[PDB]
DNA sequence: AACACTCGTCGCCCAGAGTTCACCTTGGAGCCAGGGACGGTTCATTTGGGGTGCCGGAAACGGACGCGTACAGGCCGTATAATGGGAGCTGTCACGGATGCA
């Protein structure tokens, strides 16, 4: 129970509450089940169907659950200059 | 090759084209005199009309005001036993100097 709440309250760059952590990992899940147990990937509607609610809000989840990435890694093929060098 | 006729060309002579030179008339062009009616002006009405400020009040309307409901996020607990990480891939060289050992 501790180690599962403080990866929820401190995993993420950007904090998401734990009643939403659990229901993007259990949505993944069950779509890596579905995924093996089908044979391909299962569709946002057909996922909605497990997850007991709509799939714009499957949808919603979905955008949620993705992590930003570094300013500063670099961009090009070879070692040259980084991400931050080409945002406005 | 010898012989006896009819036609432009010019001048001249008389009459008017039409033009000038040069004489009488009479409809003037306008100048003024006189008399409207007239249209521009002004001023009396004239009450037909615009006008209105406010309200009884009727009804919309804008919002306050109190009290219900709604997911979002947070806290909390699950009692067989479950008792020391995978993975990292590392071809540089120069080389000054500290540095852990000499």
């Amino acid at each position: 129970q501790a180690i599962t709440r403080a990866m929820a309250d401190q995993a993420r760059t950007i904090r998401i509450p734990v009643h939403m952590v659990e229901v993007i990992n259990k949505l993944g899940r069950i779509q890596r089940e579905l995924l093996q147990d089908l044979g391909r990937e299962p569709t946002p509607e057909e996922l909605a169907k497990e997850m007991d609610i709509t799939p714009e809000k499957v949808l919603e989840i979905q955008q949620y659950a993705r992590e930003p990435i570094s300013l500063d890694q670099t961009i090009g093929d070879e070692g040259d200059s980084q991400l931050g060098d080409f945002i406005e």
